[PDB]
RNA sequence: ACUGAAACUGUAGUAGAACCAAUCGGGGUCGUCAAUA
């Protein structure tokens, strides 16, 4: 499971492969730099679930997240999400802390 | 401007001599499987 935190999020584009560290960016040992948050966010989707309906693995989305804590690191929270072509919306505010998982509200 | 008649294509000969349906294999035994929070 230590692997894993070396991974980043990728695509294949045409015929070169993509990397999307986004605002992450990529530590020596290919893990997220400098206590920064990890390089995909986290989409709720068994429990808390932030729906539109729930998205699908093919869904090109536009979302909001939130930056959040939990224990030695800390992850984008999605926060609110709609599909690419349709508006997002407004900001959404202060999450919830949901246990271990803090709020910040940088969003 | 008088059909020739009569005559067994049969008589003797072992489709056989030689060759392995066989060569190798313990009815045996350990750590995997799924990926995140």
């Amino acid at each position: 499971a230590t692997m894993g935190l070396q991974m980043v999020p990728a695509r294949i584009e045409g015929d070169n492969i993509v990397l999307y560290p986004g605002t992450s960016r990529i530590g020596n040992n290919g893990r997220p730099a400098n206590n920064d948050p990890m390089y995909a966010a986290w989409l709720p989707y068994y429990q808390n679930r932030i729906a539109y309906q729930m998205a699908e693995h093919g869904d090109h989305v536009r979302f909001w997240a939130e930056r959040y804590t939990r224990g030695n690191f800390c992850y984008w929270r999605v926060r609110q999400i709609a599909r690419h072509n349709q508006n997002l919306g407004n900001r959404p505010e202060r999450g919830r802390n949901y246990g271990q998982h803090h709020s910040t509200g940088v969003i």
